[PDB]
């Protein structure tokens, strides 16, 4: 319905918020293509393709060898944890990387690309740590807040030429990643208690953002930063 | 299919965004209650009801006497036009009441039956003037500044009712009130030279994004302001 | 010695911050002139006027009679308290008239005149309410995100004639009118033991601020909100 | 007056904001050492030291051999230029360096210092491209973003032990650097909504009330100074 004839890329297609981005992209109709360290992950539910994002040489590979892209979501991330004494050079190093770096590449090989094939949206998954300070999250918060910035930076400079830019900054939502880290739903069932909402976000609910985004009506909108965290920024 | 068990009501669901909303919302499967100043203009389209959102009592009785509420979408507003020294008392008076007194009627109204439901979700429709700062619109940024705040403040206390409150803040977007503001259809032009994208935005890209806060997706939204200003406050 | 020279008008001149920016203007060299509805508090330590901010004529006919004015600071203000369903229209109408529509009229009345002068300072005592959503603060919080976006939209307009206008936004200061609504020193100190600093904010803090915006150093500050808050909006 | 007694490290102090900042401390009665590239540019006027920001070790080395040490000016910066197509990863990898991973360095080496010796002040020289986008400035704004996300996560934390952090985020100031970039000048002072440059002194009165105690209840601040260009 509405992304009928959109060739989409996700990049960190295999869990999470990846995922569920791609998986509803596809049901509005878009061609998509996941992209993920463990694209068996994705086996029969959406197109998948081997890619590290750490790997400058395989993300300009990849992005420019497709024919056309209309929309490309980061989804890549990690989340290193510690306060600013706990925080190593090597956290920082691997987390602004794969946080920003690896997006700094993506949108390099895709924006131009897109602005020579008429236009398109570009949807970087940031986070709310990029406004809004938490303890121990002291290299995340940083390299969330880098990336916000030059999603506005590459939104402005491309707006002539038809490339839409946007990021989404999710609060604590229920993903793969977080439940390692949290130890299980249940380790979640602590946390999700101390939420306003009574409850942590689903990924459904970020992807359903980035179908409005990559839709011809999210066309209007560019250099936003969408907070979806159930008001604990506030 | 977004919105298909649920009961909506637009305030100045008359033209422009209001009307846009009330539209989409009807087309996703929402059952629609237009108010507004000229119910005539809903004929054939929407559920309508004569409502002047300036006064306290006729809020208060629409709304209270509602069965029950699932959306509450307050569209009403008015945009002064001038500088500092153009703006007058009565431009103040006009616009706090009916852009920020009037929503706030209306919150107080439709929250507590809401969080006795067990939920629900309010939709302000703000502006970008709350955040960015452009020439001739002193009164009307102070008033939206002041929406964006109420938005805020409400999401906060009803969170734990799970009642979600969010302000959607357009940019230049193409109405009837803007046209009779520029003059006419010919002044619309100048309107749309000056924006990154070189045209106005469209009601149905704000509609789209209230269905996603309408929506069981967009649960996990709250004391949000989304900004969809074809990148003009960048 | 940083304000040698200046002429100076503080509004709300009487007691709490207002008291302590003319005092330290005063003694940092300016020709301050006090006003407020007390001007008995003020007798041989600033010289004062008696002003009710909330009528607009006198306001206007205060301003106007002045030979020249360096320095305005609005440090007027009122805190009603309550969520959304304890709020009045009382508290609402007070609120605003006080905290933002006197502010309206003292820069509609300044502005032009500093503007023929050459330049000039005005310095809005906003609140961190402005930014961040805290309970019991509904009708505040509106009033004061008002005042920062009105002190932003003067700032834009009258920067090209060399007059500066930003906001202060403090957090929580120990002031009598706060103690009048918290008790004189018991708790009051219960609060304070709770912040993040374990203390409030001292008048003194904000009037030091205040000397730099006044002062020629200031002169490239303008349309900024400078939150003093002891960390309580991190 | 304001500094009186105040023992302050400014790093990057041998030209522009960073001089200016220490040269006003010493005014306001401040012991200060100023660490630079360049102490040849300070001496006779200010105590200085040489020091390399980018060398992790040298960071660490002076700051912690310090006796006492209330306020620390972080001042060092590069600006690169260019779009998304224009930047390169070595502009990145040097920008990042220097704007942000030597003030994690400076931080980590500092904030437990002050926080068992009575607190103090620590002052991030950021900049309204934090905030505000503009062309040609897609490394540089990335940067001061994260810088400023920096100085709010160590603000909570350390706020509980009497220490402070805080940015300032300058527009466009007068330096020898902008200078360099640019008479030239002129051209960019005209589209100016106040029809000329930021001055270092400017930013220093700033640096000045935020190291003093009166200072002592802003902490998390980023406090924008930038001639209305972001409005
Ligand atoms: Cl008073």
């Amino acid at each position: 319905m509405k992304l009928k004839g959109k060739k989409a890329l996700v990049i960190a297609a295999g869990q999470g918020i990846g995922r569920a981005i791609a998986e509803a992209f596809q049901r509005e109709g878009a061609e998509v293509l996941g992209a993920t360290l463990h694209p068996e992950k994705l086996q029969g539910v959406v197109p998948a393709v081997r890619l590290d994002a750490r790997d400058k040489e395989a993300v300009f590979r990849l992005i420019q060898g497709l024919d056309r892209l209309d929309v490309l979501v980061n989804a890549q991330g990690v989340v290193p944890v510690g306060g600013l004494l706990e925080a190593t050079d090597q956290d920082w190093e691997e987390a602004f990387l794969l946080n920003a770096k690896s997006v700094f590449w993506a949108m390099q090989a895709a924006l131009p690309k897109m602005a020579a094939q008429g236009g398109g949206s570009v949807i970087n998954i940031a986070s709310v740590a990029a406004f809004k300070t938490v303890p121990g999250r002291f290299i995340y918060s940083a390299t969330k807040a880098a990336l916000v910035a030059m999603t506005k930076a590459a939104a402005l400079e491309f707006a002539p030429k038809g490339v839409r830019v946007n990021a989404i900054c999710p609060g604590t939502v229920d993903t793969p990643s977080l439940r390692e880290r949290a130890g299980g739903e249940e380790g979640l069932r602590a946390f999700a208690e101390r939420q306003l909402l009574k409850r942590l976000g689903r990924p459904e609910e970020i992807a359903a953002l980035a179908v409005y985004l990559a839709s011809d009506e999210g066309a209007f909108a560019t250099g936003s930063a969408f907070v979806v965290d159930g008001g604990m920024s506030l």
